[PDB]
This record gives C-alpha cells, structure tokens and sequence, in this order.
C-alpha cells in the first residue's frame, strides 16, 4: 500500500492555492530511487466547492485513462484523511515556453515536430470525450529526451486570478478560442483553435491576437481579423487560415475525422505518424 512516507522530497517545483508539487524519489520497495513529481492537494481547500471538487476527480479520472507518450503519465494515486496525493512522471526538459522564448522564432521543420506531437496527444483526447481548451505554451512540457507532454488537467495553477467565481479564464486568454470567450456553447473545435495560435507564436515569435492588455486581446480574439505575415510558407499560411477560422464548424479538426483531418495536412507532410508515436523521432532540441 503506498502512502507519503514511502517517498522523500527532493525539492518544491510549484505552489498554488491548492497545494503543491514536490521532486520525490521512492524510499523502498520496487523503483528504489526512481524520481518522480509529487501533487499534493489540500482537501480542505476544495472539499467546500462543489466546481473544484468535481474539476479534481476528472482530473485523477482523465489521467487513470490515458494512456499515452505525449500526455503526463500519473503512476499512483492515494488520499489521507486531509490531502489528496498524485505520482506523476518527472518532467525534465522544461516548459515549451522556455523554448519559444530562448529561440523567438522556430524554424518550420521545429515547429512542424511539436505541433504534430501535439495533434496526436489531442487525437488520443478527443476520441475518449476529452477536451483540453488549455493548450498553451506553459501547458506544454518536455520529457528528458525533449518530447512533447501535455499536463495541467486539474485546478488552477495560477498565483493570480480573474473574478471570484471561475478559473476558466485565470491564465493567459491568448491562445483560447473565441467560442469560450464569447461563451456561446463549444465543443473539440477550440483545441485545434488552440493549435493553430499556438503555431503562429512559433513561426512569428508572438500569439496572433496580442494587444496592450487582456481587453484589447479579448476584442482582437472575438473581432478575428487574422494578418498572415509574408515570410510564412505555403503550408504553413495554408493550415493557420484552416485553424484560425471564428467558425468553429469550418474549422479543419471540426470535422468528422478530428485530428485524422489536421494530420494529413501538407504542413505536416514529411511526417511519419508511426516513428513519431513510438517516439523514434529526434527532438530538435534535447535538454541534455
Ligand atoms: N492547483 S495547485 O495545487 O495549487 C498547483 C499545482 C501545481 C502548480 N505548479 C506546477 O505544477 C508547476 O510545474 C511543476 O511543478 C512541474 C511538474 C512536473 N515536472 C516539473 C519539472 C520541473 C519543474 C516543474 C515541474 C511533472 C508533470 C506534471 C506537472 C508538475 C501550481 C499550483
Ligand atoms: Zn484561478
């Protein structure tokens, strides 16, 4: 039976208004040594909301069901009379985030890696009824060999929140599909919306509906006037218009064959779907 003592914190690698996350490696037993990240949840901080407690059993639900190489594989998972505990893998290769802002602006070829990695952890969703509406650069991890993890399942990591009744809209809102701020009903649509803003803060160095502050953001996301910039490739200029459409139906990825139809995009044309999934592909960068 595995419970806190079983294994020793190294270091606190995060902090919120729920909890913590700590470095761990186990004490004893099978995986000696083994390094993991440690989620420790205060009962008493969410049992009191109805909203919270129900976001954190879809949280342990969504990540007990997944099974995937480019979403956070969660190893264990127990309670104590006041905390709730999750084992998850150790990410290593850092936030995507540190990447965008250490490089500015991708080459295609790098971009093209990620965003299809991407693709197939939200295909892998999609199919189960999950929707991840959070993709952004943050969200987006790398393993020690720098391939793709989508994490943040849960509640909210912020230190800073907007409103006093959701945290829907705590993060940034750059990379959030105009239907959710319009709240106007949605569906898996917003995640390849999601995609596409992420795409074009790799290839342009900023998210495609940025201004002076979170209101002149907000009014450009609704307003929906995508400016394509010249030095973009085809393909590339091609998938952002298919992605960024205010229309979520029109969207490519809206349709019937989901991530199927992003994947066979001439984007992503040198892709080889099989080596990627089994992880055979090198990451143009690797954390070592
Ligand atoms: N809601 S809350 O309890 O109050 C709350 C929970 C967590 C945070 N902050 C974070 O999770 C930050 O990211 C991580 O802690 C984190 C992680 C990992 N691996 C990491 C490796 C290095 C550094 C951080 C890592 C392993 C992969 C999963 C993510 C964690 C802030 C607030
Ligand atoms: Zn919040």
């Amino acid at each position: 039976k595995i419970r806190p003592e079983c294994f020793e914190l190294l270091r606190v690698l995060g902090k919120g208004g729920y909890g913590k996350v700590f470095q761990v490696r186990k004490v004893t037993g099978a995986n000696t040594g083994k390094i993991f990240a440690m989620k420790v949840l205060k009962k008493a901080m969410i049992v009191r909301n109805a909203k919270d407690t129900a976001h954190t059993k879809a949280e342990r639900n969504i990540l007990e069901e997944v099974k995937h190489p480019f979403i956070v594989d969660l190893i264990y998972a127990f309670q104590t009379g006041g905390k709730l505990y999750l084992i998850l893998e150790y990410l290593s290769g850092g936030e995507l985030f540190m990447q965008l802002e250490r490089e500015g602006i991708f080459m295609e070829d790098t971009a093209c890696f990620y965003l299809a990695e991407i693709s197939m952890a939200l295909g892998h969703l999609h199919q189960k009824g999950i929707i991840y509406r959070d993709l952004k650069p943050e969200n987006i991890m790398l393993n020690h060999q720098g391939h793709v993890k989508l994490t943040d399942f849960g509640l909210c990591k912020e230190s800073i929140h907007d409103g006093t009744v959701t945290h829907t809209f705590c993060g940034t809102i750059e990379y959030m599909a105009p239907e959710i701020l319009m709240r106007s009903g949605h569906n898996r649509a917003v995640d390849w919306w999601s995609l596409g803003a992420l795409m074009y803060d790799m290839l342009t160095g900023a998210p495609p509906f940025t201004g002076e502050n979170r209101k002149k953001t907000i009014d450009k996301i609704l307003k929906c006037k995508l400016n394509l910039p010249p030095y973009l490739t085809q393909e590339a200029r091609d998938l952002l218009k298919k992605l960024l459409k205010r229309n979520a139906a029109s969207r490519l990825g809206a349709g019937p064959g989901d991530a199927g139809e992003v994947q066979a995009h001439p984007f992503f044309r040198h892709i080889n779907w099989e080596e990627l999934l089994a992880r055979k592909v090198e990451p143009p960068f690797k954390p070592l």
